[PDB]
């Protein structure tokens, strides 16, 4: 059984990336299991100076070893300004600092969400490029979009009840399943 | 005068942008006034939901105001992992919510140093996207990617000394003046 | 008035993006004319050989010289493989070495449209990169992405009809014409 | 041996991207084989009406027929205002039309070079961004920018002579060799 796991973009509560990621687990191919990575948001700003006099951060070193533990990962993020958010990046700047650095040769799926009708497609884009430097396996097509994301999901249980963006999700998932096997 | 504020992207106090930033209050036309914005190191990460239940945090306040009052502002900041540093874009993501949004239409001037060659280049790039959605008034040429700092600084007085780096900011510097209007 | 022309990014005559371009005339503000420039089919692959040895394409300098009167150029075009089409982009490329550079300084409008909801969206972006060193001033909002066009358009005419399209596209040009200054 | 060939971003005849694409052949390892491949010059700009009444391009077929029979392609360009040269991205536009895409799955390897300091770095993102859609296996580092190419190779040999630039070369090359190996 191939173990991936989930990085989320997104803190609030409500998140609808958030909402995407919790499903995956109960639509992943039998082949596959999903997990979801700890958050992100206690995780302080990245500070060269810090890195030297006080090491790295705990939460840093504890998303650093699953990811490593992990045969994949899917990163479930919303598009913040055109591009990557704030607070994720500057998750990803602290893990690309440590020895062993973990996302290197990694398989990664992107995946993103949005009320607008483009689905974060630009937060895509410059998340490769910067996956490219980390050198992460990142798999091509299929890709992922949900735009207008609030009318296809379930409020009370916090998941995806759109049946056309469940078959894709699951398609991707298959695919990337595929992919990993590499 | 014209008042122009600085924008650090990079935290350690070693800072070699930072010592760019620190190096432009004396080397800009007499007809402009540049003076640093606060740090962006207290910002705590944006969250929807602390937004809604606590408001906007007062440090991130503190720095839009003075962006108002600002003509203009000078982005200096490094390239972290081909793109724009963590820090930098949390901040501007918090400044983005404000209902007042205090980047548009606000003229801004872009500047990266780097340790290597390349002088911090994409990063540039992808903040000009990122500025789009601000509705920010950022100015074209010329541009500045300080390749190789450590090379042309001075550590005693943190300050940039390279003539040649020294010449190249101080005519784009002109320039975004001219460019205010 | 203002003088405002097209530059179209498709060949194909059953292109909708040359549906958008040929509507823009009838809906733009009353302060606005809007006339199509030539069309670069006829414009050969850049060679600095061809630039030296015979100067540059008449059909090149013509182009240019339409662009240096217009009060502003909107580009519609549509996006070829996540980018900008290759035709498109060799014609900026000749345009880019002309010794008075016809863009520089000129007001830029995009607007992209695309069979899929994307609606071009990507080739904005490459495009608004490519046009800072064309040294153009490009108007932010609002964007135009006009996502599966077939559906909001009329094949008799060949011009846009949908509502909603056709209102965007007004208040763009609206704010495009105030841009000019 | 892996067959290993080289599409060419610039037309002029004295072009440096030429040198280098020329000089590749005389450092690559043993186990590798490098040839040209035609010339670009003269495919006509995309035309999706041409591409209905008149079919593809010969030169576009031949060049097509080329790519598949390779084991690798190295696309050696010049960066064009910050972006990709609109006469290779037209002739990838082409490509890309093809029944049996021929870059889908192939290794592809990127080398830029300017005259300026920076040496085409902004052009090979943009490429990359191209890449992905077509579905090609690019591989991540080392990359390649020369900058002030100008000063590194030799007018009457038109080749690379340049000590430092000339390892790098062989340096990426033996990664792309061992790259394909997939
Ligand atoms: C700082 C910030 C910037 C935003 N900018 C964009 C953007 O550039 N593109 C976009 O599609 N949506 C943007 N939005 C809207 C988000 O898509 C929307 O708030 C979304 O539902 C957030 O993801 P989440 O629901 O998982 O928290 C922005 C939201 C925030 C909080
Ligand atoms: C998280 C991190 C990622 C880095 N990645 C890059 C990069 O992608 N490109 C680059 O040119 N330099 C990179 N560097 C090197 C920086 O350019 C160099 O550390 C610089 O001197 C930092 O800016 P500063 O001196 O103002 O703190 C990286 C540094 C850090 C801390
Ligand atoms: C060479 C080529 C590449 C294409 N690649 C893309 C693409 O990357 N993204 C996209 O949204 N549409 C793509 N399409 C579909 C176009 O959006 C569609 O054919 C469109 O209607 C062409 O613009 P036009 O109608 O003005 O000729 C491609 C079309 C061609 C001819
Ligand atoms: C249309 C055109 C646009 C140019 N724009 C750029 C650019 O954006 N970045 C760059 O580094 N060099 C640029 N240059 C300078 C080239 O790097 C230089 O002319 C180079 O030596 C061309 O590649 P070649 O020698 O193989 O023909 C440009 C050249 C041309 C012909
Ligand atoms: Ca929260
Ligand atoms: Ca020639």
């Amino acid at each position: 059984k191939l173990q991936v796991v989930t990085l989320l973009g997104s803190l609030r509560k409500g998140s609808f990336n958030g909402m995407v990621a919790r499903t995956l687990p109960k639509i992943a191919p039998a082949s596959m299991e999903v997990n979801a990575l700890p958050s992100i948001a206690d995780i302080p700003l990245y500070d060269a100076d810090v890195q030297q006099e006080e090491g790295f951060p705990a939460t840093v070193e504890a998303l650093a070893e699953q990811i490593r533990q992990a045969d994949g990962v899917v990163i479930v993020t919303p598009e913040y300004n055109y591009s990557v958010p704030g607070g994720l990046k500057n998750a990803i700047d602290w893990l690309s600092r440590l020895p062993d650095q973990p996302l290197a040769g990694k398989p990664v799926l992107i995946q993103t969400s949005s009320m607008g009708v483009i689905g974060g497609a630009r937060c895509q884009y410059h998340l490769r490029q910067i996956l490219v430097f980390l050198d992460a396996m990142v798999m091509n097509k299929p890709e992922f979009m949900g735009g207008v994301i609030q009318n296809k999901v379930d409020p009370q249980t916090g998941e995806v009840i759109d049946q056309g963006t469940l078959d894709h999700l699951t398609g991707q998932l298959t695919a990337f399943g595929e992919f990993i096997q590499r």
